[PDB]
């Protein structure tokens, strides 16, 4: 259990300030997927900006992060929310967290396939990031599991992110 004990910027849902911010150079050449496991899929905004809040407070307060660990956020409601950002040094994937995007779809994906705004959300920020420069045209898109020993994004998102543009093994 590794986070709990339209694009909205930190201050949208209520983000404590980060430690510390490193930042590294360059469009990221990797996309990393993750689910949360814990919180839940969250379908109102209100519930969504919490569970952002909840799993910051548990990646600073409990980990000692910076910050919370993701890049960006998915919630059900199919909104985008800021993490660390582009081009912030992450805390989701080790060897990759400064040369990756970590997008986390809130819930928990192992065997059930996120709503269809939630998939849309993903896909979308990561075409916004290719084309504002954020991400490297040549990205290559992978789930957490295929750089660490985690059952992350869960089984069912797996599948579905395998079939997305520049999925690599
Ligand atoms: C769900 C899910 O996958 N949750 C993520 C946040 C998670 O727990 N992933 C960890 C990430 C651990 C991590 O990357 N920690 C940082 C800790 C960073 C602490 C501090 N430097 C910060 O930036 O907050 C780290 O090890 N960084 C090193 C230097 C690396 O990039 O190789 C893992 O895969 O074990
Ligand atoms: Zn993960």
């Amino acid at each position: 259990q590794a986070n709990l004990g339209r694009l909205l910027s930190r201050s949208d849902w209520g983000a404590r300030l980060p430690k510390s911010v490193e930042h590294f150079q360059g469009p990221a050449p990797y996309v990393i997927i993750h689910h949360s496991y814990m919180p839940a899929v969250c379908y109102s905004t209100p519930d969504c900006m919490k569970s952002m809040r909840d799993m910051q407070d548990f990646h600073q307060l409990e980990r000692g992060w910076n910050d919370i660990g993701f890049s960006f956020g998915i919630g059900g409601d199919g909104m985008i929310y800021t993490g660390r950002g582009f081009n912030v040094i992450g805390a989701h994937a080790p060897k990759y967290n400064d040369k990756s995007v970590g997008i986390v779809l809130i819930g928990d994906w192992r065997t059930e396939l996120p709503p269809k705004q939630m998939l849309d959300a993903a896909k979308n920020l990561i075409a916004f990031g290719v084309f504002k420069g954020y991400i490297d045209p040549a990205y290559k898109l992978l789930g957490h599991r295929q750089v660490r020993d985690t059952e992350c994004p869960g089984g069912r998102l797996f599948a579905e992110i395998s079939s997305w543009p520049h999925f690599t093994h």
